[PDB]
C-alpha cells in the first residue's frame, strides 16, 4: 500500500499465512472458531519473530568468529516500547505481513494495539537506551545492552476525580515473544557478609548468593541482516535455601524482588537500598558475562580494553568501577595499578542532569553492610585520586575537599558521579550546553585536572520508531521526493529546503499533519470518549511531570487564554487543543499537584459556554512510549520550557521536529542546536538564556514583584487562591501559589511575559497555513543532526574506539 | 527395536528429525555447535508435543458437540512425574523418536534423564489422581483434573549426614514445554469480608480478589487418539491493588503464595489457614469453570447432575459442596431444598484414610473470618441433615453429637468429613477392607442413616507407566506369548499361567529381572558411586517415611539378619541389598528419627568385614516417581507391613507385583485383595490381622513382654540404647526406643518374631531359582485387577453413570 513499508511478494504473504496458521495451531493450540483477537495477535508475533532467527544466531557467530570489540551498554533502564511494528519495519515486512493479515480477514493495526510496551524506564535516559541499541545494530557495532528484566515496568496511570492513581504494569501477564530465556547461563551474584584479608589477598566470604537469570531480547539493524542481543537479568534465589519449611519457601521471595519493579524517580535520588541491590546485581552479572567472553576469544588483561568497552548510563551502574578492580585484583590476581590501568580504559561515563537532587550519594554505612569490599575499593581509588590531584594542584586542600569520592556530613556518603569520573577515560554531557556547563561548574575541578575526558555527545532519536513507524505518511511524502536512504542516513532530510516552494509539498505536508490530528482524534474518541475540536492547533506538553519542565509556566498561559475570551467574548481567537501528559512519580506531592491543576483548569475551561470549542485543555493519561508514537505526530506545537540550565538535552524535543511541529522553547538543552540547525527564525525561542537566570540567582527571586507588576498574573493567582479552580475545596491548591509566591526554585513567573507574547505569534503564524507549512518543512529539513546513528558514530569514533558500517551482513 | 514400542516408519523418522531441527532452530534459538544435552531434551519434548495438538484440540471439539456427562476429579495432588516417555508410549512414537534422535547422533534415555519430575503430590493419593487420568482418557470419558500449579512440589530431599535435608523442588526452572497458559480464561476467587442478608437474600461483600490463571496439560489416551486435560490454576495478584508504591507493589507476593508450595504432609493434618486458602483457590475458581461449561451447552440447573460429575479426592476440596450451594442459592436465585437436591447428585467423596491425626478439622474462627458464608451455609447443612438423623432415629442425642458437622470443645471446628458424606451421593473407600472398616467403624451412624451411599472402589495402577513405560523387557516377553490388547485389558495377564511350565518363559522371567537389577546397580553406581551385589536378593521398601508403615520392623529385621551372621560367620544366608527410601514430612520429628536410624545401621553393616557383600543396607535418596519407574522393576522383594487396619489400600503394593518382585505383607489394605487374586501360597503373609490387633488394644499393649520372652529383640533394643549404631552420640536413638518400650500405636514388637520368620522363608524360596520364578509368574498372571482401568470403569458405571469405550477416536 505505502513503498517505505516494502514489497508484498505473492510468496512473501502466502508463507507468513501458512506460518500464522501454523503457530495458531500448534503455539497457542487454538482453533480459527474459538480464536480471540489476542491469539491473532500473538500468532503474528511468533511469525514475524522467526524471520529474526538466522540472522540472530549469525550476527552472534559473526562477533565470535571476527572477534571485534564488543560495547556493553549497561542501563537500569531500556524503555523500549512495542516490539511487533519496528520489528517488521527493520526486515521490511510491513506490508506483507499487513497483505498476509488482511488475506487472512484481520486488521494488522487492530493486532498491534494488544501488545504490552516494554515500559522498563521512566524518561529520556530509558529511551535513550532504546535508540542507542536501534543505531548501534544499524551501524553494524558488536553492541549488547545490559539491564534488569523488572516483572513490573514503570506504572500504569490512573486519572481518578482529576487525580494520579497507580497501577502495576504486569507487562509479562500474557507472555513476551519476543525474549529467550537463557537460565543454562544463570550466574551468581553476592550480597553481605564480609573480607578476610589471607597470604592471597583479599577474599569476600560468608556471603549471602542471589542467581541472575539472563533473558536476551533480539535488537534488529534497519535492513542490514544484523541482529543484536538485549540481556536482562531476572533475580531467582539459588538452590540450596523459625517458621519452617514453608516459610523458607516463602522466603525465596526476598532475593526475588531484586527484579521485581522499575524504580519510578525520574531524575531523582531515592536511597533505597533495594534499588543499591538492583545496581550491583546488573553490575556483577553483566562484568562476569564480559569476562567470561572476553577469555573464550582468539588470543593477560592488558588487552582487556581493545576488545571491552563499558558504557555507564548514567551513575546508576557505577559500581562497574570497583566491580571491575574486584575481580581483576581478588580473583584474577593482577596488581592495583595495572587493574587500575585496565579499568580506566574500559569505562566510560554519560552524565543526564546538572540538579543536584538527582546526583548518587549512597550513605558509607549502607555500602559497608551491602557490600563491603565494595568500599574498601573505593577508599583505595580515592586514596590514590586524591594523591594525583595533590601532585597537580599541591596546597589546594578545598580542591582536596570538593574532589574526593567521600562527602563528610552527619552520614559520610560515596558521591557516585566522582567515582566514574576517577574510573573513567570518558565523561560526556548529552549536549553542548549541557557538555560545557559541566565543564564550568559541577565537574570544573575534575576538567581541570583532566581537559581530555571531557567531551559532548548531542542525544538523538531513531528515525525508524520515530518517522517510519509512527508517521508513515510523513515518511512516504519525502521518499517520493528524495527516495530512501534518508531513513538510516538522515542528514538528507536537508535535500527538503529545495521543496520549501513546491506548492504540491506544501499541500502534501500540512494533509498528512490533518491526517495525524483526525487519527489521534479517533483514538481519544474510541478509548476515553474524549471530543477535541480537529480544527484547533494542537498545543502539546508531553513529558514527566517536574518543577523545572514547568508544566505549571503551561498552565498560567492556559488560564491567561481562558481570561482574555472572558474579558474579551466578541475577538477572534485561533482555536487551541492544549494536550498535556505524563507521570509523576508516586511520593512527588508537587507533581501530583500539578496533574490535579491542569484538570481543574479543564473543569472549568471545557465546560464554560462562552468558550465551546474555541478552547480545551485535556491531560492525557498513561503517557509512555506506544501514547509518544500517537499523539507525536498529531502535534502543531512543541512545549519545550524548561527553565534555561535545567534540561540536560531532552528528546521530545527531536521527536516533534521531526514529526512536523514548531516548538516552543527556551534557550535550553537540545533545544539550542535545534534553533542553530533550522535558523532562529524557524523557532519561537523566548525567555532567561543560562545567564539571565545566573543574574537573578546573584540578586535574589522575587517572585512578589512579577506578581505586583503584572495585572494578568495577579488575576490568576488570585482564582488559584480562591477555589476558582476548586469551588468545593478552595484551598486546595495553596501549596502551588505557595511554592510560586515564595519557594519557585525554577523562576516560572520571570519567563511568564515573553512566554505569553511568544505564544502569540504562534497564533499570528497558525492563521496563515501556507507560513506555517514552510517554517514546518524549514524544521523537518534540518533536524537530521538529531538521529540516533549521528550521537552512536560519534560514541564509536570519539569513546569506544570502533568505527561504523552501514555495510550488511550476508543473507 | 522392541515391538510393544512400535514402528520406526522410514517417513515417520524423516519429520521427526525435521521437527526436531526446526525447535532446535526456531525455538531454543540454538546452533547444533553450541548445545546442550538440555536443549536436546527440549528439542525432543516440542517435538513430540506437537504431536498431541491436534487430537486435543479435536477431543475437546468432540466433546463441545456431543455433549456427554462430565467428570470433574477434583484434588490438591497431581502426582504426575516425566510427561516424554509417556507421552510417546500413548502416541506409539517411542521406536520413531529412539531411531530419529539416534540417526541425530542422541541417547534418547540420556535426553529422557533430563526432564524434572511434576512432583504435585506427596504419595499415593497424589499418584492415583495421576493413574484416573490416564485411565478415564484411555476409557475415553469426557474427564477433566482440576488443581492447583504449585511453584514447587513436594522438596528434593538430600542425606547430609545419614539425615534428611529439605531443598526447594524448583521444577519449572527450565520451563514446562506440556502445559499450556490459558490467562485469558482466568477467573475471580474472593477470601475474607462479611455477609449481608438483603430482599435478594445473602450477597458476599467486602472482599479481597485473588485471580486464578489456569494452566492446561495434555493428558493422552492409550491409541486411541483421545486427549483430556489437566487443568492447573497459579495465583496471581488483581489488577487494581503505609510502606508506599514499591512495597505495595511487593505485596503482589502475599496473594500469589498460594500457589507457591505442596504442603508437604502425607496422611496428616495441619490447620493451617495457607492451606485453607489453597483448597478454597482450587474450588472457587474450578466450580466457576463447571458452571460456564454447563450454561454453554445443549438445551435450569434441574439436569446439573446429568451434565457433571464432581469427585472430590480426600476432603481437601470438601469446600466444593457449600461453594455449589452457594452459588445455586447466592447468585443463580434457587430454593435451597433444588440447591442440595443438585448439588447431593452432582458430588462424591473418596475416603483414603481411618486415622484420626488425617481428618481435617477446620477450627469455626478460621472459617468465620476466611470464609463468613461458607461456614453460614455449612451451620444450614448441619441443622437439615441432623433433623433427617433426628427423624431416622428418635431419640437418639448421641448419635446427634456424633454425626454433627460441628464438633464442640475448647476451639469448636467443622468436621470436613461428615460435610462430605451428607453433601454427597456417594462415600468410597479406596480397597474391600478398608470400605467395610469404613461401615463398621468411623463411618458406622452414616451408613445405618444411608446405607446406599457406601461404595468400595479398589485402586489400581496405569499398566502404561507402570510396565509398558517402567519395564519395556517384561513387556515384551508378555507381548511375544500373548500379544498387545493387555495393555488396556490387564485381565489378559491370566493367559500367563499357561506358561508357569514353559522353560523359555520361566528363563525369560528370570532374564528381564536380572537386567533391571544390573540396569538399576548402574544407575546406583552413575549417580552416587553406591556398589551393591547384583547377585543379591534385592529388599525394597519404599514409600513415604510413617509409623503406620514400620520401616521401624524392616530396621529391627535388618538388625537381626546382622546379628545372625556376627553370631554365627560360618553360616551361608542368601545375600540381600536391603534397599529403604521415602521422604519424612519436615515436621515429623520420628520419621526423621528413622531416616537417621536407617543410614546409621548401614555405617556398621556396610563396613563390617564379616559381612562383607552378604548384606547392604542403603536409604535410596529423592523417591519420588521418576525413581519408583527405575527401582520398582528391579525388585525382588516387596516390603508392604504396615499394621493391620492402617493402610486403607496402598498403590507401590500393586507395581511390585506387576513387575515381577514377591511380597511380604499384612493381611491391609489391598494386600487382601492381592493374595485374594495371586492365591495365599503365593504370597508371603505374616502377623496380626485387623481382629488380632483390636484384641491386643482390648487387653493393652505392653512392649515390654515382647522384649522380656525374645532374647533377639532384647538385643537389638540394648544395641539401640547402649549407642551400637551411633558410637559419639549413644543417646541419639532414645526417642526411637522410648516409642516402641511405651508408646507404640502399630505394635512393631508384636509382629517381630512373625516377620522374621516368613522373612526366613523368603530366603528358603530364593534359593531355588526356579520355583521363585514359578511364583512370580503366578503374581503377575494375576496383577490384572490392580489396573486403574478397572478402578476408574466402577467409578463411571457405580458413581458418576456414564460408560467407558476403549473405542478409538477418527484421527
Ligand atoms: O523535588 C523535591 C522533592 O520532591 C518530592 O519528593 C520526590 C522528588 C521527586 C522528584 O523531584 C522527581 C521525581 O521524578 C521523583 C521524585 O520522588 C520523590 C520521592 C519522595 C518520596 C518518596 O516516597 C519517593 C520519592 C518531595 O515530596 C520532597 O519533599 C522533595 O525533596
Ligand atoms: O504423627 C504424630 C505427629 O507427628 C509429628 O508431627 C507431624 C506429623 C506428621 C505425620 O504423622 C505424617 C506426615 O506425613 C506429616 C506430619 O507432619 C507433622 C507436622 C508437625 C509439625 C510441623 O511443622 C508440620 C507438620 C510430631 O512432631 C507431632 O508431635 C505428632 O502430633
Ligand atoms: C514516553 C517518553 N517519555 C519521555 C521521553 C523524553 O521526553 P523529554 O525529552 O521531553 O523529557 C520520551 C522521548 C518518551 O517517548
Ligand atoms: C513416588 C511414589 N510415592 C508413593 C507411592 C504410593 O506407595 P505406597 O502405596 O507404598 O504408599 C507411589 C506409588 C509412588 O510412585
Amino acid at each position: 500500500q505505502i513503498s517505505v513499508r516494502g514489497l508484498a511478494g505473492v510468496e512473501n504473504v502466502t508463507e507468513l499465512k501458512k506460518n500464522f496458521n501454523r503457530h495458531l495451531h500448534f503455539t497457542l493450540v487454538k482453533d480459527r472458531n474459538v480464536a480471540t483477537p489476542r491469539d491473532y495477535y500473538f500468532a503474528l508475533a511468533h511469525t514475524v519473530r522467526d524471520h529474526l532467527v538466522g540472522r540472530w544466531i549469525r550476527t552472534q557467530q559473526h562477533y565470535y568468529e571476527k572477534d571485534p570489540k564488543r560495547i556493553y551498554y549497561l542501563s537500569l533502564e531500556f524503555y523500549m516500547g512495542r516490539t511487533l511494528q519496528n520489528t517488521m519495519v527493520n526486515l521490511a515486512l510491513e506490508n506483507a505481513c499487513d497483505e498476509a493479515t488482511y488475506q487472512l480477514g484481520l486488521d494488522m493495526e487492530e493486532l498491534e494495539e494488544i501488545e504490552e510496551d516494554a515500559g522498563l524506564g521512566n524518561g529520556g535516559l530509558g529511551r535513550l537506551a532504546a535508540c542507542f541499541l536501534d543505531s548501534m545494530a544499524t551501524l553494524g557495532l558488536a553492541a549488547y545492552g545490559y539491564g534488569i528484566r523488572y516483572e513490573f515496568g514503570i506504572f500504569n496511570q490512573k486519572i481518578c476525580g482529576g487525580w494520579q492513581m497507580e497501577e502495576a504494569d504486569d507487562w509479562l501477564r500474557y507472555g513476551n515473544p519476543w525474549e529467550k530465556a537463557r537460565p543454562e547461563f544463570t550466574l551468581p551474584v553476592h550480597f553481605y557478609g564480609r573480607v578476610e584479608h589471607t597470604s592471597q589477598g583479599a577474599k569476600w566470604v560468608d556471603t549471602q548468593v542471589v542467581l541472575a537469570m539472563p533473558y536476551d531480547t533480539p535488537v534488529p539493524g534497519y535492513r542490514n541482516n544484523v541482529v543484536n542481543t538485549m540481556r536482562l537479568w531476572s533475580a531467582k534465589a539459588p538452590n540450596d535455601f523459625v517458621g519452617g519449611y514453608i516459610q523458607a519457601v516463602l522466603d525465596r521471595n526476598l532475593a526475588e524482588n531484586i527484579s521485581r519493579v522499575l524504580y519510578p524517580n525520574d531524575n531523582f535520588f531515592e536511597g533505597k537500598e533495594l534499588r543499591l541491590k538492583q545496581e550491583y546485581f546488573v553490575v556483577a552479572a553483566t562484568l562476569q558475562d564480559i569476562i567470561r567472553r572476553f577469555k573464550s576469544s582468539k588470543f593477560n588483561f592488558d588487552a582487556f580494553p581493545d576488545k571491552v568497552a563499558i558504557q555507564l548510563n548514567d551513575t546508576h551502574p557505577s559500581l562497574a568501577i570497583p566491580e571491575l578492580m574486584r575481580v581483576l585484583v581478588d580473583l584474577e590476581r593482577l596488581d592495583w595499578d595495572k587493574a587500575w590501568e585496565v579499568t580506566v580504559k574500559t569505562c566510560a561515563y554519560t552524565n543526564h542532569t546538572v540538579l543536584p537532587e538527582a546526583l548518587e550519594r549512597w550513605p558509607v554505612h549502607l555500602l559497608e553492610t551491602l557490600l563491603p569490599r565494595h568500599l574498601q575499593i573505593i577508599y583505595e581509588i580515592n586514596q590514590r585520586f586524591l594523591n594525583r590531584v595533590a601532585a597537580a594542584f599541591p596546597g589546594d586542600v578545598d580542591r582536596l575537599r570538593r574532589m574526593s569520592l567521600v562527602e563528610e556530613g552527619a552520614v559520610k556518603r560515596i558521591n557516585m558521579a566522582h567515582l566514574c569520573i576517577a574510573g573513567s577515560h570518558a565523561v560526556n554531557g548529552v549536549a553542548r550546553i549541557h557538555s560545557e556547563i559541566l565543564k564550568k561548574t559541577i565537574f570544573k575541578d575534575f576538567y581541570e585536572l583532566e581537559p581530555h575526558k571531557f567531551q559532548n555527545k548531542t542525544n538523538g532519536i531513531t528515525p525508524r520508531r520515530w518517522l517510519v513507524l509512527c508517521n508513515p505518511g510523513l515518511a512516504e511524502i519525502i521518499a517520493e521526493r528524495i527516495g530512501e536512504e534518508y531513513i538510516s542516513d538522515l542528514d538528507q532530510l536537508r535535500k527538503l529546503l529545495s521543496y520549501v516552494d513546491d506548492e504540491a509539498f506544501i499541500r502534501d505536508v500540512a494533509k498528512v499533519k490533518q491526517e495525524n490530528k483526525l487519527k489521534f482524534a479517533a483514538y481519544l474518541e474510541r478509548e476515553y470518549k474524549v471530543h477535541i475540536n480537529p480544527n484547533s492547533l494542537f498545543d502539546v506538553q508531553v513529558k514527566r511531570i517536574h518543577e523545572y519542565k514547568r508544566q505549571l509556566l503551561n498552565c498560567l498561559h492556559v488560564i491567561t487564554l481562558y481570561n482574555r475570551i472572558k474579558k474579551e467574548p466578541n475577538k477572534f481567537v485561533v482555536p487551541r487543543t492544549v494536550m498535556i501528559g505524563g507521570k509523576a512519580a508516586p511520593g512527588y506531592h508537587m507533581a501530583k499537584m500539578i496533574i490535579k491543576l491542569i484538570t481543574a483548569i479543564g473543569d472549568v475551561v471545557n465546560h464554560d459556554p462562552v468558550v465551546g470549542d474555541r478552547l480545551r485543555v485535556i491531560f492525557l493519561e498513561n503517557y509512555r512510549v506506544s501514547l509518544a508514537e500517537k499523539v507525536i505526530p498529531a502535534a502543531d506545537l512543541s512545549e519545550q520550557i524548561s527553565t534555561a540550565g535545567t534540561e540536560a538535552s531532552g528528546t521530545g524535543n527531536m521527536k516533534f521536529m521531526l514529526n512536523g511541529a514548531l516548538t516552543i522553547g527556551t534557550m535550553d538543552g537540545a533545544n539550542v542546536e535545534m534553533a542553530e540547525e533550522a535558523g532562529e527564525e524557524n523557532f519561537f525561542i523566548f525567555g532567561m538564556r543560562v545567564e539571565d537566570v545566573d543574574r537573578l540567582d546573584q540578586r535574589g527571586y522575587n517572585a512578589q514583584e512579577y506578581y505586583d507588576r503584572i495585572p494578568e498574573l495577579r488575576q490568576i493567582i488570585e482564582q488559584l487562591s480562591s477555589g476558582f479552580f476548586s469551588p468545593k475545596q478552595p484551598d486546595l491548591f495553596k501549596d502551588i501559589v505557595n511554592m510560586l509566591m515564595h519557594h519557585d526554585r525554577f523562576k516560572v513567573f520571570a519567563d511568564y511575559e515573553e512566554y505569553v507574547k511568544c505564544q502569540e505569534r504562534v497564533s499570528a503564524l497558525y492563521k496563515n497555513p501556507r507560513e506555517w507549512t514552510r517554517m514546518v518543512i524549514r524544521n523537518i529539513a534540518t533536524s537530521g543532526k538529531f538521529s540516533s546513528d549521528r550521537t552512536i558514530a560519534q560514541y564509536a569514533r570519539e569513546i569506544w574506539g570502533v568505527e561504523p558500517s552501514r555495510q550488511r551482513l550476508p543473507a
